[PDB]
């Protein structure tokens, strides 16, 4: 993302 992460099932 931008210093992190979200893009994943749950
Ligand atoms: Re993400």
């Amino acid at each position: 993302c931008e210093h992190x992460r979200w893009c994943k099932p749950v």
